[PDB]
This record gives structure tokens, sequence and C-alpha cells, in this order.
């Protein structure tokens, strides 16, 4: 673990750093909220912002430290302000942005600014490539509604990882936090289906836990089946 | 009603000179008939339809009456989301030759739902509306995300030329008691996206629904009302 500033980063795999970000929450302080940061070649990749937009600067400034090399797009998990409270901070820097085009529609109502563009997504889930080019290894997949209508998730080709965002909690979690825009009867399905996607994933990295193994997808599968 | 015409089980009422209403009717015990609604539209010489029946057989019905009353082929068919009332008759409609079209993710659930999926996927914009190049040839039925609501899928449609909009199942009529919403609504939203119904088909002073008779715009605003009471 790498404090900096008041970010944590914590690399994963060669190509492949955690950053956490904190927020104090009424009665509970310092909710952590975890997104990655991945090396392709001569650019670098992001997933979700941070909680704020002076947070997600702080992750620019990270990389320009340890990692020195231009960041040349970000993917957005869906439109929370964990995910997507730091937009301003990309777009300040002429970051190309990127989530679920629903994700765009909701962020205005979340107040969220939303992605530069729009992600759709064929009837099997896997990211349709026209609106996806040149991701490099971000394999992208809607799994389907689950924590929200937009949840999307992230595979990072030829690494053992696999982020499923807010979706997936980890294997020591008690509930999942389940709320209006949580569709409580396909959350156990999405879960599944994510799991599905990325099949030799063994390293699950999660918004609100820190990394696990695929257990954290089947105990986020059985607890939702829980809610039917 | 006067002029409502029947065909075997389903029920049919003229809207406007080019749309008519097709109803039908599945039991449910301790309830009874519930009523489903789509439309039928005749655009030059083909029909368009927006919705199956709640079966295969009562979607051969729709398509018989079709035949007989207004005689042009059945181009393409409009599914609003991945319920048996909306779907439940996708393989009447694949039988018959007709190309259907629903939203990306109804397509993804209606395997999870017990349903078929249509053979296309629609993608929809940021702004809600539909993407054209998804969306071929669809005269004048205007395509409108507005996004989630009584379900993450539902979608809506307008029919330019005339006073129409079609809200599906998100649109309850201005008499509603309640929204019906199970585990797959998304009541945060709901409201939200029942006005941005409203706010893309502006103009339209007949509202259409699944399960009412066409209100008048008060439809709109009573669901939404109802709706923000659950956020
Ligand atoms: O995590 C998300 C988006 S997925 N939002 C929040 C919002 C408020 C909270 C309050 C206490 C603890 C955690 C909280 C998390
Ligand atoms: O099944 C669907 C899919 S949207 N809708 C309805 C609509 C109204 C109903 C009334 C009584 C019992 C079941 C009902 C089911
Ligand atoms: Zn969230
Ligand atoms: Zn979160
Ligand atoms: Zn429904
Ligand atoms: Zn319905």
């Amino acid at each position: 673990d790498q404090r900096f500033g008041d970010l944590v980063f914590r690399q994963l795999a060669p190509n492949v750093w955690q950053h956490t970000s904190y927020l104090d929450m009424p009665g509970f302080g310092a909710v952590a909220s975890n997104g990655l940061i991945v090396r392709d070649g001569g650019r670098v990749l992001v997933v979700d912002t941070a909680w704020t937009d002076d947070q997600t600067a702080q992750i620019l400034n990270w990389i320009k430290q340890e990692i020195n090399l231009p960041v040349a797009l970000a993917v957005v998990t869906h439109a929370h302000q964990d995910k997507m409270g730091g937009m301003d901070a990309l777009h300040a820097a002429g970051i190309a942005t990127y989530a679920n085009a629903l994700s765009n529609q909701l962020a205005p109502q979340e107040g969220m600014v939303a992605a530069q563009h729009s992600l759709t997504f064929a009837a099997n889930g896997w990211v349709e490539p026209a609106t996806a080019p040149n991701f490099g290894p971000l394999k992208v997949f809607y799994p389907g509604p689950g924590h929200t209508s937009d949840n999307i998730t992230v595979g990072i080709d030829g690494t053992d990882i696999a982020f499923g965002g807010c979706l997936i909690k980890d294997s020591k979690a008690k509930s999942l936090g389940n709320l209006g825009d949580a569709d409580t009867e396909h959350y156990a399905a999405s879960a599944r289906a994510f799991g599905a996607a990325f099949p030799k994933a063994s390293m699950i990295v999660m918004s609100h836990s820190a990394p696990d193994s695929r257990a954290a997808i089947t105990h986020t599968a059985r607890m939702a089946d829980k809610l039917r």
C-alpha cells in the first residue's frame, strides 16, 4: 500500500494497480472506493474515478510520478459518486471518457458529469466493439441489472484480474447494500454472468472490498438469491 | 365498447386512421383476466406491430386479424420489455416471417425470463433516443428509452403523424391506485423516467399503455406522482 495524498495505491500485477479513495459519510468515516489503473504499452488506462475531482486529480498525479505515461482513456462503471464523481478532473486533463449509455443518461439526475462517449452492449453482454475501439486490455461486459441498472464490469486481459465494481462484494460481506435502484430479481444472475464472462479470472477486484478470489462472486450471488 | 372488434380471444380498437390497439388477456389465479395492450400501425403498404400478446396463439390471432382487416404484410415488430405480456408471443411473430426488435437488454434478459429473444437488438443514445442504425426502416415509430422504471429495459414508442405515444407498462392511467412494482423496478428513477417519456413526446395527447385504456397526458403526471412517493 502506497499512500499519496489522501489516496492509496496498490500494485496488483506488473501492469495493474488499484486506486483507493475515501469519503467521510454521516456516522461512518472514510468509506473506501476502489478502481484500477492499467499500463498498456505506451499509455495508461483508468477504470473509475475517485469520489471527488480533487481526489481524481491526485490519481493523475500519482500516474505521472510512478508510471509517467499519458492517460489515454478512462471507463467508469456506473452513475454513482464513487465511480463518476471525479469526471471533471479527467475532462480538464483532456482524457477521453466512456461509460454505459445508460450511465450517461442517468448522470444528470445523479448530479454527475456524463462521460464524453457511450458504450452499448450486445444481447450477450459484451460491449459492441464500434463503441469501445482501442481499449487495449480492458474487456468490458454488461452483466445485467443488479447493483444498478447500468452497472458494467471490466476484465483485464492477460492478467488474473476482473473488476466487478459495486456489483460484487467480498466473501466476508454481510449484505449487498441494495437500494431502490437495485434490481433484486436479476442481481443473482447478473453476478453469476460476470463470473461466467471472465471464467479464468482468479483475482476479483471490487469497489468496496479488498481484492478477493472467485468466492466473492459466488458468495455475492448466493446473497442475492435470498433477495428474489 | 361500440367499435371494438374481436378475433378469437383478442380485442381491437381503432385509435386513429392508421393505428389500432390490440388487447389480449391472461388469467391469473385469485384475480382473473388481466388485459395487456399493444399497437398495430399501418405505414403505407405495410404494417408494424408494437408488443406481442401474452401467448403464441394469441399473437397468431393478432396477425390473422391484421390479414383480414388490413391485408398488408407485417414488416416488423418492436417489443417493449422482457415480460410475458410483451414478449410471450415472439415465436409466433418469427413463424410469420416478421423481423423483431427489442432493447438489447430485453434480449439479454429474455432467457432468464423464459422468453424468446427478438432477432435484433436496439441500442440507445445517452439522451434516450434509439440509435437509428439499430432501427432500420421504422417508418413512423419513434423509439425512446426513458430510463429505468417499471424495469431496467422498458422502452416507449411514439407514432409520428398521430397524437399517440405508447408508454407500455411504465405508464398507468390517471385513475390507477398503484404501480405494481416488483424487485426489477427501479423505484429511485421511476418518476424521472415517466417524466422523460412525457418530455420525449410533448405533443402527444393520447397516451396508450399496457394495463389501462388510452388516457390523456394525466396518465404520465399521475404515474410520476405515484413514483415520487416510492423514493
Ligand atoms: O457506495 C456508494 C455508491 S455504490 N454510495 C454511498 C453513499 C453513501 C454512503 C453512506 C455511508 C456508507 C457508504 C455510503 C456509500
Ligand atoms: O404480468 C405483468 C407484466 S408487466 N403485468 C401485470 C399487470 C397487471 C396485473 C394485475 C393483476 C395480476 C397480475 C398482473 C400482471
Ligand atoms: Zn453504486
Ligand atoms: Zn460503490
Ligand atoms: Zn412488465
Ligand atoms: Zn405489463
